[PDB]
């Protein structure tokens, strides 16, 4: 009766991909290279000895974050300065009561030790970062200002963005001979807004995991609990601004890869509507493909840092003037709204994949508090769930995983678990005509009709929803993303937000009632067995609240006022 | 060089069966043609000065005609030679009643309609009832409706209407009657506008002409010889004579720009994803590698503006299309000319223009020059690249709908219908693959195009909308002027320059005569240009903007049509 993996695995035969002694021979020196590069950008003056060799730690369950405080790893200044919002370090340095460099240092320091636990880097660049921080400084100096919204503020890049003159090989080994010759569209606008730039972190292979597992680094982890994931596709991006190894972090969602991270690791994160943050320059299978688009945007350990993030780069970055997809809308001034004035839709269960006794308790909290303080609550039983999983996991795949095959097999490199997972997800290597593409979109179009109608008509103002069946899963070992998925076929903007609620082994467990479940699919059962409660100690329960297509602004403003009623404060 | 060269795309042998047609459906087109003979209001016509084929054969020029012989009063002259603008003021106001206008504009509707055959469905009587609706409201209230209160509003056929046959040009939908009006049609209805006539369209909607199995031909309203464009073809005959206010249509590959242009009106293209198209007939049902696009078209570009401004910050699409996008309308100043950088394209590289497009853009462009605008003289790149790509993105999915509802009456195939089938790779049914690498080759045009009008300060392009004045019936092949700016989807206004065919001028010259083809489709079209045969046709001219960026196309409209001194009314 136990599910196992590998019966889905019937859609790509997955024949034409790997070769070991092709990539031995051709490629492995090339990725030992890179892995030994690494090694050599880990500051030792900002390195530790460990309280047990990392795989005991990971075995134990043990949490990265309390023991940074616990054992006080950096001194008082480095927590005053890596413990403020973005915000307030970027009015800090503006009137002169910060330099750069310190603020560098700082967050330098708690970011090598992030890379030291939790594996979250793959490349490091600490030295170029502090010439960057300088020049913020001298740029202060003789101008008497700053250079914009972002000056002097550390701010981490999954990898798989174009950096200048860096390798960019998107978790491909076939592309780790791609050097581009400059920032793509949005480290550039970053850059020109004042960032400092220092650490590119870890993603997995194929971009296709709400994991890590990658042929250079191997697994990235969750820093409040090291044996489980830090999640994905943007998994490095989870675990270091979880840790407040950077003051805001850089990520992208097709699926959930910004969502899933923020809600595993214990940050926040914003999935914006598509066309306003640009995804121009950087290396994925992706190009071309219109069906789902991917989206780009900010991780943060406090919504005004989502909400400065948005506003910098779009109002004065200007994305539109670079990338022709990036829309001129501006980013609206919007007040925070009272709790008392929301209507908020609530999903409890997505009618294909129940949640786990964490996520259905702190939904359960949250929902309480939200009715206390005084807000509308309907009990939400979504439409259609089923025909848009199915419609979204066809598109991802849709090209008979041409593409994904291609950077593949030009390196021969192993495939990994969650590889095979993906590349099975829709029909896997079944390669449309374009005639059935058009289909899915009308499906697309009538699902988000569907929806934008609920809303409309019944006043609702945002929908509240797991981000997960689960807290964070063991590494390899997570397949369905139905809860994150859902948003990306509809393109509504959500945030993924932390509740302060974290998982209770004494508490948590299935009741008498929930043994009696029966499972609707094979898939339900493979997800809901792995839950243990012994086994995901500790670890977050972070939720999304979505907004109609283009909202985004007030999406922040109430996610805003959520995390306030809640006493949330991740510094 | 004949057309028949380049139709080796689509063998076209499961689309038409004369037998089945005659049996099956036939008789339902001839009702439909007989609703509309019995919809003309009698007394509204006239007796032809001639049979309609020897006013055609003639060059006829039925808006002069209109003028010259008076058909309206005095009184029907000057409503509907108001702007919507002004005519909506009047109206709430009450210095005019809404039956009032209606009536002078349902008037001139039938006198277009027989003069240019631009109406698919009349149905004044229902129109009548709106106005007196509309009057009714305004005295049980005090106030209008809306924006466009009482304003009559002309229709392209594809649209879906409650109630009412939608058959987008296709005989096998001769059944389709939905329940609702379009998203776009239903908001014009909230916000006051009055309906009347639905506009005739071709063929698979993919001409920028007429031909079609219900109606036949619609012809230009400045000379029945020509085409009045397409594929919104009603549009612009009914618009060019001025039978309604305000004109919705379509625009892939040209159509709305192109109909605007040939017959003497005005049109704007918005960018994507502004104005719904949801709710409608066609073949381009999950078609997005060159969104459709639907938008108005009118005498005067305050009306164009009133339209846009009305539509989104008061319609709000958003709230019913899921696809339209929440951006509002923005209130922009009209410019100086002596402000604007303005790049000119006088040859796309493709097909040259004939004499009276040369003449119209040059005595344009030295009008901008004289009035103190800086003009950069533009050979636009890959203008080659991005007419094989938007073609092939036409028919990708290997004619597969435009076949299953063209084969579902076995109707007859017009001329042009073959011509837009076997455009592409025709009937090849490319996977999804390719199709993405054509999506990859449009965001790069859009991005060369869009850095050189960021790095250059550029705010517009001024170019022809089609290499030629308005074309002969079923002889116009190349959209390489208008199918540009689908591809690049960046807002395009279609304005006329006041500048008009003259056969003494228009020409071509002498060293023109020795001019060498750079290919068949430009010899095709050139060889077609004939002084004596396209005598006094108009010459429109689109002015392009980067994308949502509307709002400056138009204001810069405001502004060029001013100094031109162009005044349709």
């Amino acid at each position: 009766m136990s599910v196992s993996y590998e019966t889905f695995l019937n859609k790509d035969p997955l024949d034409k991909y790997e070769d070991s002694e092709i990539y031995t021979k051709e490629w492995l020196p090339k990725v030992e290279k890179y892995r030994q590069d690494l090694k050599d950008a880990i500051p030792k003056n900002y390195t530790i000895e460990l309280p047990k060799p990392i795989d005991d730690l990971i075995k134990d369950q043990f949490n990265a974050v309390d023991y940074l405080y616990s054992q006080k790893l950096l001194t008082p200044e480095e927590f005053a300065i890596t413990d403020l919002s973005a915000t307030e370090l970027a009015k800090k340095i503006a009137a002169g009561e910060l330099s750069s460099v310190e603020v560098f240092k700082a967050f330098a320091h708690r970011a090598t030790l992030a890379h030291q636990f939790t594996n979250c880097a793959m490349e490091l660049f600490i030295d170029e970062g502090l010439k960057q921080a300088e020049e913020r400084d001298n740029y202060f100096k003789e101008h008497g200002k700053t250079v914009g919204p972002l000056h002097g503020i550390p701010i981490s890049l999954k990898e798989q963005m174009n950096y200048k003159d860096k390798i960019t090989h998107g978790g491909y080994v076939s592309k780790i001979v791609n050097i581009p010759n400059s920032h793509g569209v949005t480290t550039s606008i970053l850059e020109k807004l004042g960032a400092v730039f220092y650490v590119r972190t870890s993603q997995p292979q194929t971009l296709m995991h709400l994991d890590s597992a990658n042929n250079f680094t191997g697994l990235t982890k969750n820093p409040f609990n090291l044996l489980l994931s830090s999640g994905g596709s943007s998994s490095g991006e989870g675990a270091i601004v979880g840790y407040g190894g950077s003051a805001i972090g850089v990520g992208s969602d097709i699926g959930g890869s910004i969502r899933a991270p923020a809600a595993y690791s214990g940050c926040h994160g914003l999935r914006p509507t598509t066309k306003r943050i640009s995804v121009k320059g950087g290396v994925s299978s992706g190009a071309g493909q219109e069906s789902v688009p991917a989206v780009a945007g900010p991780m943060a350990r406090s919504i005004d840092d989502l909400e400065l993030w948005m506003k910098a780069y779009i109002n004065e970055g200007k994305p539109w003037e670079s990338d022709s997809t990036s829309l001129p809308m501006p980013w609206r001034d919007v007040s925070t709204p009272k709790i008392g004035d929301l209507t908020v839709a609530i999903i409890r269960d997505d009618g294909l994949v129940r949640v786990s006794p964490p996520i259905r308790r702190a939904l359960n909290t949250v929902v309480e508090k939200l009715k206390g303080a005084g807000a509308k609550i309907i009990e939400f039983d979504p439409p259609n769930t089923k025909l848009a999983y199915e419609t979204v996991h066809k598109m991802y795949n849709c090209d008979g995983n041409h593409m994904q095959r291609k950077l593949l097999s030009g390196s021969n490199e192993p495939l990994t678990k969650l590889t095979k997972w993906n590349l099975n997800y829709g029909e896997g290597a079944k390669h449309y005509d374009v005639a059935s593409n058009r289909e899915l979109n009308v499906t697309r179009d009538q699902l988000r009709d569907q929806y934008n109608d609920f809303m409309v008509q019944n006043k609702v103002d945002f929908i509240l929803s797991p981000t997960y069946n689960n807290v964070a899963p063991h590494s390899e070992e997570v397949y369905n993303w139905s809860y994150t998925s859902l948003w990306n076929i509809l393109d509504f903007p959500t945030l993924s937000f932390q509740t302060g609620i974290f998982q209770d082994p004494t508490k948590d467990k299935w009741t008498e009632e929930d043994t009696k479940y029966k499972y609707r699919s094979k898939l339900e059962q493979l997800e809901n067995e792995n839950y243990d409660p012994s086994q995901f100690v500790g670890a977050p329960v972070g939720l999304q609240l979505s907004g109609k297509r283009y909202f985004d602004e007030e999406v922040l403003a109430a996610g805003k006022a959520i995390v306030d009623l809640l006493g949330v404060d991740l510094y």
